[PDB]
């Protein structure tokens, strides 16, 4: 079969239908022009994206596709560098940090960040019971709060202190202002007008590396079990080596960023569903209340919310926070009986638009109905894959979805929720996705926390 691609104008190819910066988005509305695949040409550039479980899930075998580095990935390399998320399968320093990152990700590792999410959590649920009358709450910005605090402290026990302060830590607005200026100098034609934009950047780079200085000097100045020790401690079982210095640098910011703002994103959406579906935030609730009987929760309670875990997974379903990854083939092969592929050639998942594959869904994609996932073992393998896959599938997925449904169970314990403004979904696109704007008032049900 020849591949559907949209229109292309000349030498510019596809590039003027993607000039937005809500590309995923975009993509999403040639994919329902188009179907489940189409091939999107840019000067310079050649990929094919994918939309049905049919297809994905012949991409997501690994003895023909494995894991590429999209133009995004390949940008965010010069900060993350072969950090776990950054690197190819094929180099050395994926599969040894794999091998000595994976254990802080065992059962008895989950158990241990109990407390300490819970910790931050109550923070967060304080913050919301010491708000005067008709105050509301900026929703990413205080799950941002909680996320970046949790990684902090699980993986690092570094404190960043996020609740005491009106503005982002800034560790957080240094990233940020790092990647903004690394990408508005990709598009610039030295005019000494960017004298200050030059030191701006090197004044950021200081503070991320600072950070990272203290987070190391910190420890080793100090017993601990976590990421970090292992980091600093752990032997690759193949080859008996230890992650180098570079490495172990590029992991604790890959670990700071990726451990924070997907989860952020999902808890964002999530409550929003929730207060643009009251049933649904009605029979949460209740589970909520029926479940997480104690001041605080125990790791054994969290395990028990399972209408809370469905919701977080409709939520993922629908807007799922890293919204798209990348493969290539492995070798010369035939994808779906009907394309030819080359040795090299990219193909790109976009996964809210497999997460609304009416032949595996029915046809009610766009609703939030979280009764979908009452028995997940039944959904077919590949239909859902907000984690990613095979081996290069979120290390973290374990720990997003029990810090989410611990903050969400408690949320919902705590505070009754209004949507004040009747928000209109707005959703930004950076590394991540976001409802950019949700605010919501929250009404303390006055439950009180333990000490
Ligand atoms: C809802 C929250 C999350 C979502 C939706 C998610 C999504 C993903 C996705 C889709 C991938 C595959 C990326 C690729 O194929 O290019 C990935 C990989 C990764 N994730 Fe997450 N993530 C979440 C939370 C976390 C957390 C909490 C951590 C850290 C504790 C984390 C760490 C990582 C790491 C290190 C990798 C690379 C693993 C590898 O290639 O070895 N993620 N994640």
């Amino acid at each position: 079969k020849e591949m559907p691609q949209p229109k292309t104008f000349g030498e510019l190819k596809n590039l003027p239908l993607l000039n937005t910066d809500k590309p995923v988005q975009a993509l999403m509305k040639i994919a329902d022009e188009l179907g489940e695949i189409f091939k999107f040409e840019a000067p310079g550039r050649v990929t094919r994206y994918l939309s049905s479980q049919r297809l994905i899930k012949e991409a997501c075998d690994e003895s023909r596709f494995d894991k590429n580095l999209s133009q995004a990935l390949k940008f965010v390399r010069d900060f993350f560098g072969d950090g776990l998320v950054t690197s190819w399968t094929h180099e050395k320093n994926w599969k040894k940090a794999h091998n000595i990152l994976l254990p802080s990700f065992s059962q008895q590792a989950m158990k241990g960040y109990h407390a300490m999410m819970v910790d931050i959590a109550v923070q967060l649920v304080q913050k919301w019971e010491r708000l005067n009358a008709d105050e509301h709450i900026e929703v990413p910005e205080d799950m941002t709060r909680l996320t970046l605090d949790t990684i902090g402290l699980c993986g690092f026990n570094y404190r960043f202190n996020s609740f005491y302060r009106d503005q982002p830590h800034p560790f957080i607005t240094s990233m940020v202002r790092a990647l903004d200026e690394a990408m508005n100098k990709l598009q610039r034609a030295d005019d000494p007008a960017y004298d200050e934009n030059k030191r701006q950047f090197q004044e950021d780079i200081k503070v991320m590396n600072d950070l990272v200085d203290k987070i190391i000097a910190d420890r080793k100045a100090s017993q601990s079990d976590d990421l970090l020790t292992h980091m600093l401690n752990g032997k690759d079982p193949e080859t008996g080596e230890p992650l180098d210095d570079e490495n172990i640098r590029y992991q604790i910011i890959t670990f700071l960023i990726a451990g924070h703002e997907t989860t952020s994103g999902l808890l964002s959406f999530a409550l929003y569903f929730l207060v643009k579906n009251p049933h649904v935030l009605q029979k949460a609730a209740e589970e909520a209340a029926r479940v997480l009987v104690d001041p605080v929760p125990s790791y054994k309670q969290v395990k028990q919310l399972k209408y809370v875990g469905m919701v977080l997974n409709e939520a993922l379903r629908l807007w799922p926070t890293a919204p798209a990854f990348s493969l290539y083939a492995k070798e010369d092969t035939v994808l779906g009986g009907e394309y030819p592929l080359e040795k090299g050639d990219e193909l790109m998942v976009l996964i809210p638009q497999l997460h609304r594959d009416k032949t595996i869904w029915g046809d009610d994609v766009e609703e939030f109905r979280p009764e979908r996932f009452e028995n997940p073992s039944a959904i077919p393998q590949h239909a859902f894959k907000p984690f990613g896959n095979g081996q290069r599938a979120c290390i973290g997925q374990q720990f997003a979805l029990h810090e989410a449904t611990l903050v969400l169970g408690m949320m919902l314990k705590h505070f009754d929720f209004e949507d004040h403004t009747n928000y209109e979904l707005d959703i930004k696109e950076t590394l991540t996705l976001k409802p950019e704007g949700f605010v919501v008032k929250a009404k303390s049900k006055k439950i009180p926390l333990g000490g």
